[PDB]
């Protein structure tokens, strides 16, 4: 049960960060702007600089006149804002943010969304799981947590907390990256971040799914305000699940992290005298079938919509479909429930 | 179903801040009927109440900015039978009565009371005389913006309030620090969202629990729950007045609801009973509303504030009057002239 203890490094580095200026994206890696780049390969100590590099490459620092020391402090505060569970940690937020940058470079998002909307999407990616406890929304209610007391009445418990943590950072002395905005634009920016972070709740995704399908059917209209809103939600879910667009070795490792996290929650629920849901129970869970279901009912339809809207996103859908096929192959040589005793999927 | 917006100060600066007894000797009493005040005197009365609660001085509110803000809020309401400016003014007046009679300063932070009052003024801004289900059924721009999030109209009312604050010369909170400005807007969001009946249904179990264990002023959840309870008591305060007030407000509420029902029939949709002039039995619906919604709110208010007992007793008395009337009433909907005087 001690595996459910995930620490915060501080409370709710910098001069060294900007010492040699912002590194151009190609100097980080020649493959940095490619769908074949695996952001989790980047040393954790280099991620803060990579956030600044992406924002500079997307021209947001220049367009929004972002004070670089304020941006450096904000980046570091966001990074410090994640705990250390197996999956919902800063490297997850970093990977999600990188994928938003990949969509910008490869899908030519500037021809579909307003500059401010893309910038809000990127910042939302960085913040979208802030202070995650390695437990889901249902656990918050069951454990009668401070978070459930605060947000169960307004829905999407963790997501509302992630947004509140983002605002708390913007309100910390020397971290307000949106200080060059007028009161009107600052308000628009926080309303965009609120909606985008809320879009990471799977229940929200399922609620707008028919609207996303209709938008992909009729075709995206850049002069349609609802199309902009729907597209921002779809893109946020695509960034959140972007590990599924990588190579087999990435998807397998991410399944190991996800199930180690889920199973620790299930074990904690058992120690509390409760019955966890099947996928969180190491004695009931069959990982290959659970991953196949997740790929077929959640991940693949998101990337199929992405391909329907953006033909250049075809390679992403193809990679997710190929990883679903890999789980089918694993299902014919994986004879255990849960994870092996060593918590590793290396035996494959 | 067509309810217009009137648009897209010097008089209020000359004598807008009047002592409250000059408005009415009974102005600070639970027996006052704010709907009796001429509409043309309501902006002055809002200023008088903010001065009487000492919010203007305490928060260094700029008076011309406050006068502009009040006028903008008043102009931000349409003219449906019920959800108009007179409704927001009467709701604001009740918040003032709670401040004057229940010693709120002993349960909530000054800023929470101030946010509650401003939220009252703004809580139904730009209301269309239709509920949240109608927004979704009509595929309106409001449903497009907020239906996936929930509480369609309440999210719009809050958006309208912020749009007024962001209008030149109307930002009554401009001088506030970033943290305080954020705190105020977050309080307004939470309080306006608490006016959705769907939200009240979801928090009733917690409200009941708070009243049972007893209010704890050091408990942050208690402050949030108390604000929701106070806001709903302000929103339903017409039920705490005399029989003539509750009869007249039922006339306004149902003229509004029946118009939505007519619109739904024209869309080829089956409206719910309450909105259907051909199915609705007003006394039955009013008794159900009093028993399930209004009376439990005022009973929880009496449990937390014994000085609020007179409010619960008045609501219970009005419910009894609807039950007696539910024999002297035989018709569905409203008569041709839309009057309930036949009781
Ligand atoms: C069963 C399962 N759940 C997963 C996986 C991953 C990694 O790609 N994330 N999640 C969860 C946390 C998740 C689901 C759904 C959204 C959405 F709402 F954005 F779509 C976000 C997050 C996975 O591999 N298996
Ligand atoms: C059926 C019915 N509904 C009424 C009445 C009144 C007037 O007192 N207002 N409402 C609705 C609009 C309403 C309900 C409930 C909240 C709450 F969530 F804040 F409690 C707000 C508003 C009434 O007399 N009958
Ligand atoms: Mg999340
Ligand atoms: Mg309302
Ligand atoms: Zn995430
Ligand atoms: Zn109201």
């Amino acid at each position: 049960l001690s595996t459910s203890l995930y620490k915060k490094a501080g409370f709710d580095e910098y001069t060294k960060l900007l010492h040699d200026g912002i590194q151009p994206v190609a100097a980080i890696d020649s493959n940095f702007a490619s769908f074949t780049y695996t952001p989790r390969s980047l040393p954790e100590d280099d991620t803060s600089m990579a956030i600044l590099s992406m924002l500079q490459d997307m021209n947001f620092i220049n367009n929004y006149k972002i004070d670089c020391p304020t941006l450096a402090r904000f980046c570091l505060m966001v990074k410090k804002g994640y705990r250390d569970p197996p999956y919902h940690n800063w490297m997850h937020a970093f990977s999600v943010s990188h994928f938003c940058y990949l969509l910008y470079k490869n899908l030519e998002l500037t021809n579909y969304l307003e500059d401010i909307e893309i910038f809000a999407l990127f910042i939302s990616c960085m913040c979208h799981d802030l202070d995650h406890r390695g437990t889901n929304n249902s656990f918050q209610v069951a454990s009668k947590s401070v978070l459930a007391a605060l947000y169960s009445s307004e829905g999407s418990v963790m997501e509302r907390h992630h947004f509140a943590q983002a605002i708390a950072i913007l309100n910390t002395h020397g971290c307000n990256i949106f200080d060059h905005f007028s009161r009107k634009d600052y308000q628009r920016m926080l309303d965009l971040m609120r909606d985008i972070i809320l879009a990471t709740d799977l229940a929200h995704h399922l609620r707008i799914f028919k609207d996303l399908q209709k938008m992909a059917e009729v075709g995206y209209d850049r002069n349609n305000k609802q199309h902009h809103r729907l597209l921002l939600c779809l893109l946020m879910t695509s960034c959140d699940l972007s590990d599924q667009t990588k190579g087999w070795k990435t998807t397998r490792k991410i399944a190991e992290l996800i199930y180690k996290e889920f199973f620790s929650q299930g074990d904690l629920e058992k120690a509390m005298g409760n019955r966890p849901m099947e996928m969180m129970d190491r004695e009931k869970a069959y990982i290959p079938e659970l991953q196949i279901s997740f790929m077929e009912h959640i991940a693949m339809p998101i990337y199929k919509l992405l391909q329907d809207l953006f033909p250049k996103a075809a390679e992403l859908y193809e990679r997710v479909a190929s990883n679903r096929e890999h789980w089918t192959k694993v299902s014919h040589k994986f004879t255990i429930r849960g994870l092996p005793s060593n918590n590793s999927l290396d035996f494959l």
